[PDB]
């Protein structure tokens, strides 16, 4: 049986798929449970010696994406899909839920020297697991490739559990606990990865969607110092859909208005210190509060209950302002987008229908926008159909008058144009970026957020050219173009440049484009950001 001893001299036993060697579920920190709540993660004080550690564990607290205060269908059938015992067999989920997974090639030995490839999942800071992320395909391309690597993939708390805001998580040091659970498991990455044949000093840290945001937090973490015992914690990253998180500070409008709301349904409405009384609730009891504040598919939307903000100590500032001022870790990086990102989020306003109806929706969600910035969103993302997401789709996929305006807002904001903004100041490292339209012709959707997802881990397809393979070489040589394609993907140094400087998929294969997409929609956006800010 695969086996491995850890840095304390424990020894642990693996999984043996035949393909791949695997170590699922190895603790990496004290259950934070009880007073431990909210709070930063103990390191795991424990014997392992003589375990196995052949199966994931439970996921963290899940939240229900349809939750929030009013009561509805879509809220009500999910709750009963996630609170069935069939679901909680097949998705188990815990508080004590921080460990940490290793998978590699079949017949690999300590000393290897690997490069890393650490996963951290996606799932809008609310929901999310490594269960659902098979590494396989990622390994078995690799070994093909002849370029092996060891896959690590991290639990991390999500929704109030870890990113629980306001002025008393301020006051008392405990902000954005599930980006420091990820923190914890790259030191244990650190400290114990040669055990299993990899090497410390060639780490890739990557993820999606919620997951890449965390990585871009990671490269602005401490300033931009990402070392550990002398050492930097990673060499490079890769962003599959996602960059700088438009947040105001912990303590902001927001981020209290949510506390206080959760405090609420929890019944610590009347307690004098709110955080001990919610300390103390049952995990039931949390998670009915938690359910009934905001998920990501409500109406909300985007406008998130749950995410992680500047606290002044470990993210400084205004993310936006950190990397105009270089306060980031100098690496090689490559950061991406999927064509149509905000389609999936636009079916959570579809009764807005008006441009009077959007214009107010906007208001609500932009409380820092003048109605003059409101107006000049307005103007660069127009009520015109054909204009917005899916993108190129001429008159159809008109759910509503405002679904493609708003889907269009979203995902420029969120992700795709925020990209740009980061590409067009940062000066760390070498820059490569991607654009999918791999799925363009999928009906009211498009190449929506996640498809890479699929594409990278249980079906092949033209993207796992790039998914796979390319991602593989970067973390094996820092430059995607070790994996032989035959379109070369060139460095992207400015939106302006003359040439391509975008590597672009579509349903046949790859070609190269310009980055020179929607410029209105950028000045609109991030002429000043803080005014876009949730
Ligand atoms: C679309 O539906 C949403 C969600 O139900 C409406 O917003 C809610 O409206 C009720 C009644 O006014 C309020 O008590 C809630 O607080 C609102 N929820 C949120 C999250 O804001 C919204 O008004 C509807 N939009 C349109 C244009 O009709
Ligand atoms: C057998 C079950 C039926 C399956 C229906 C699948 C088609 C409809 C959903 C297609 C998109 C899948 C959700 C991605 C959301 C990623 S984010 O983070 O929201
Ligand atoms: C008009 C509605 C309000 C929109 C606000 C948009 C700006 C705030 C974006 C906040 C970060 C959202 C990250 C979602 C990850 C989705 S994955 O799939 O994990
Ligand atoms: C957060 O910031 C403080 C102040 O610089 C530092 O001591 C602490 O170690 C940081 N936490 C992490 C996980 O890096
Ligand atoms: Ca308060
Ligand atoms: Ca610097």
């Amino acid at each position: 049986a695969p086996t491995a001893t850890l840095a304390n001299g424990d020894t642990i036993t693996g999984l043996n798929a035949i393909i791949n060697e695997a170590f699922l579920g190895i603790p990496f920190a004290e259950p934070p449970v009880g007073n431990l709540r909210f709070k930063d993660p103990v390191p795991y004080s424990g014997s392992l010696d003589g375990q196995k550690f052949t199966s994931y564990g439970p996921s963290c607290m899940q939240q229900n994406p349809e939750g929030t205060y009013e009561e509805n269908l879509p809220k009500a059938a999910l709750d009963l899909v996630m609170q069935s015992k069939v679901f909680e067999a097949v998705s188990p989920s815990s508080e004590d839920c921080l460990t940490i997974n290793v998978v590699r090639p079949p017949g690999t030995k300590a000393g290897a020297n690997l490069p890393v490839m650490l996963w951290i999942f996606g799932g809008g800071f609310e929901v999310g697991g490594t269960s659902t992320f098979p590494p396989a395909q990622m390994i078995t391309k690799s070994i093909a490739m002849g370029k092996p690597i060891i896959h690590v993939s991290v639990n991390y708390r999500v929704s109030s559990w870890g990113f629980l805001a306001g002025d008393e998580i301020k006051a008392e040091g405990s902000a954005n606990a599930g980006l420091k659970d990820q923190r914890l498991g790259m030191q244990w990455v650190a400290d114990n990865i040669a055990a299993f044949g990899g090497d410390p000093t060639k780490v890739t840290i990557f993820g999606e969607s919620a997951g890449s945001m965390s990585v871009m937090c990671h490269i602005l973490w401490n300033d931009g110092d990402n070392t550990y015992k002398g050492k930097p914690l990673f060499r490079a990253g890769i962003m599959q859909s996602g960059a700088m998180v438009p947040s105001d500070a912990v303590d902001g409008i927001y981020g209290n208005e949510i506390f206080d709301l959760l405090a609420s349904n929890a019944g610590c409405g009347s307690a004098s210190d709110k955080l001990a009384c919610l300390r103390g609730v049952s995990s039931d009891t949390l998670e009915d509060a938690t359910n009934n504040t905001p998920g990501f598919l409500a109406y909300s939307s985007l406008r998130l209950s749950y995410l992680p903000r500047p606290d002044g100590v470990n993210i400084t500032d205004d993310m936006y302002a950190l990397v105009r001022e270089g306060k980031y870790a100098n690496i090689p990086v490559i950061i991406g987008d999927q064509n149509d990102e905000g389609t999936f989020f636009g079916t959570s306003s579809l009764n807005v229908t008006t441009d009077a109806q959007a214009r107010e929706y906007f208001k609500q969600s932009f409380v820092h926008a003048s109605d003059a910035e409101i107006d000049t969103l307005m103007t660069a993302y127009p009520g015109d159909i054909t204009q917005g997401s899916p993108f190129d789709t001429g008159i159809l996929n008109a759910l509503t008058p405002q679904f493609k305006r708003i889907s269009a807002v979203l995902g420029d904001l969120g992700f795709t144009l925020a990209r740009r903004y980061f590409l067009n100041h940062y000066t760390g490292g070498t820059k490569y970026s991607f654009l999918s339209k791999q799925l363009s012709g999928l009906p009211v959707l498009g190449t929506f957020h996640s498809n890479d997802i699929v594409f990278q881990d249980y079906l092949l397809g033209s993207g796992s050219l790039i998914y796979n393979n390319a991602f593989i070489a970067f973390a094996t040589d820092l430059d995607p173009n070790t994996a032989g394609l035959l379109v070369k993907w060139p460095e992207y140094t400015s939106s302006s440049q003359s040439g391509n400087n975008l590597m672009m998929i579509n349903a046949l294969g790859l070609y190269t484009g310009k980055d020179n997409f929607r410029t209105a929609g950028y000045d609109a956006l991030f002429s000043n950001p803080p005014s876009f800010f949730v």
